[PDB]
């Protein structure tokens, strides 16, 4: 049964608790409650997304950002980067699933192998992650000669038909540059290649969010209950030190309720909420709990440390023909292509839209057109490492989001934005694009000296919206990892994680579906008692 408001709510008890209906949190939920023995709750802070259409019609995403679904999280004045940029985070069930652009991909199996023997995440590798994500995907190119998809999955996802004509173009100008055609989510990593995308998404228009694939089938299930509207604001834990239950919150102002738990609570509030909900929990770094005065309940310095992102590059162009005017999602085709020898993974990604970009550049005076098209270089593993640190002690105040862009000091993720955009610019001047590429907008021919580049880079780069690695898993030894290989917070009993913040390493594509993969995993570790 679905509840709207927490008075209606007899019992609050529960076995399981998942905090954020998100990515992982719905999948994580929807497969606990396989069990009809075993209760679960889902509590998230957002309002439900049936009837909401902004929201389940994917060509209108673009449109949330900054709405009244988004949380909107600006960022701590940078260094080396746009001090303007804003991280939308989606505030509606399914989460950032539901916000989304829908572009879909496997992770790479060096990613996800990488996270065993790399870094410590004992059984975290390509044999965990392959039969889950064939499980969780409902995939057009199954078949036999495809065994490795999955044909009966909650989460449909569909090839983008070619039909933009200036999409066909921009392969055949990306052939003509040194870089083939590929299929994706074959099962090996493209590390020269661009197609359009695989998007996940329904036949009807409606996007394959987690919350539209797992919960709405499963919302008048008698073990199971969806509780929206609901902000947690702290965790509750025993002088035994096993997390009891969570508090939380029907409008910011209004009172203090406690779902309990018999078994375990589940954080899946996602890269930049979850840590906030840990610190205000006592679950970080002390001195900074001491900061704010909140009672430490663990030293766990690695909590809101390690934020990893793909940082995001543009480049604009005037269009000499008229662009489509029907899309899947307007960002149709992705181009990965390796700067460097001896790759196993690209570290250059592309993504091509059928309209302009200019949330970056228009506040700089860069010209723009309501016909063009853009180019979004970005690194796919920058070295850059920032954090997500409370602001204060309330609930309600904004995290510091600081990413730190284009501070590894080896300057690698600028070398690779740089290369990108004289990337673009190069597939854009290609033969079979000579009668669309027009003019170019930002950052203008203008621009050409490694430094010239830099500068427009560090005014108006955005970010893919891709945060992770907040709350890491690791190694038991290893103090920098809040979470061991199985997902528990350490120095706490009936506590995991479960979602972006977790992974050692950000993955070379867009991240969602492993976000999906993750509940799967987690929701098969917890069900593995016993
Ligand atoms: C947002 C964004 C991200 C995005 C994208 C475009 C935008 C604008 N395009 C993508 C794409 O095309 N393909 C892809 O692979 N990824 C794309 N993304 C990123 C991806 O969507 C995210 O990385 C992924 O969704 C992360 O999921 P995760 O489970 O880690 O986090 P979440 O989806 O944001 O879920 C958190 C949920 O919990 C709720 N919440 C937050 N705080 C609270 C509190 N305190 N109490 C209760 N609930 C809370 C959030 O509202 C959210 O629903």
């Amino acid at each position: 049964m679905h509840i709207d408001n927490i008075e209606n709510l007899s019992d609050r008890e529960f076995d399981y608790i998942v905090v954020g209906g998100g990515s992982a949190g719905a999948a994580v939920a929807a497969r606990l409650s396989e069990d009809p023995a075993v209760s679960v709750a889902l509590v998230e802070a957002g309002p439900d997304d049936r009837g909401v259409p902004e929201v389940l019609q994917l060509d209108r995403w673009m449109e949330l950002l900054e709405s009244g679904y988004d949380w909107d999280y600006p960022i701590e004045p940078q260094e080396n980067g746009n001090s303007f940029m804003r991280h939308a985070r989606a505030k509606v069930m399914g989460g950032c699933s539901s916000h989304n652009a829908c572009i879909a991909f496997w992770a790479p199996r060096e990613d996800l192998d990488e996270w065993e023997a790399k870094y410590g995440a004992t059984g975290w590798n390509a044999e965990a992650a392959w039969p889950l994500y064939k499980r969780l995907e409902t995939n057009e190119d199954a078949g036999p000669d495809a065994p490795h998809h999955g044909d009966s999955g909650p989460v449909h996802l569909m090839n983008v038909p070619p039909k933009d004509p200036t999409g066909v173009a921009l392969l055949d100008a990306c052939e003509q540059a040194g870089i083939p055609r590929a299929k994706f989510n074959t099962g090996t990593t493209v590390v020269n290649g661009a197609n359009f995308f695989q998007i996940n998404r329904r036949a009807d228009g409606t996007r394959s969010s987690s919350s539209v694939s797992y919960i709405h089938p499963i919302v008048e299930q008698e073990n199971f209950t969806l509780l929206t509207g609901l902000r947690a604001r702290q965790l509750v834990f025993d002088a035994d030190r096993r997390c009891t239950g969570v508090d939380i919150v029907d409008s910011a102002f209004g009172h203090t309720h406690r779902l309990t738990a018999r078994n375990e609570v589940v954080l899946s509030t996602g890269a930049i909420d979850t840590p906030k909900l840990l610190m205000l929990s006592g679950i970080g770094p002390a001195a900074h709990l001491a900061e704010h005065g909140i009672e430490v309940l663990v030293d766990s310095p690695g909590v809101g440390e390690h934020l990893q992102d793909h940082p995001e590059g543009v480049v604009q162009f005037e269009a000499k023909q008229p662009m489509v005017a029907e899309s899947t999602q307007w960002w149709e085709i992705g181009i990965f292509t390796p700067t460097e020898d001896g790759l196993d993974r690209p570290d250059l990604m592309m993504h091509y839209g059928s309209v302009p970009f200019d949330m970056n550049t228009l506040r700089h005076g860069y010209p723009t057109t309501e016909n063009g098209f853009s180019l979004t270089p970005n690194v796919t593993h920058a070295r850059s490492r920032g954090t997500v640190r409370l602001r204060s002690r309330d609930f309600r105040d904004k995290p510091m989001v600081d990413p730190r862009y284009f501070t590894d000091p080896e300057g690698h993720d600028m070398r690779v934005m740089v290369a990108g955009i004289r990337k673009a610019r190069e597939i854009a001047a290609q033969p079979a694009m000579a009668e669309w590429t027009g003019r170019e907008l930002s950052p203008g021919v203008e621009a050409q000296t490694d430094e010239e580049l830099q500068d427009y880079i560090r005014k108006t780069h955005n970010t893919v919206y891709h945060p992770v690695g907040t709350v890491r898993m690791g190694a038991v030894e290893d103090e920098m990892s809040p979470l061991d290989p199985e997902l528990r917070v350490k120095g706490v009993t009936g506590l995991r994680v479960a979602d972006a913040s977790v992974m050692p390493e950000h993955v070379t594509v867009n991240p969602n579906i492993t976000v999906m993969m993750i509940g799967e995993r987690c929701a098969d570790l917890i069900r593995s008692a016993r």
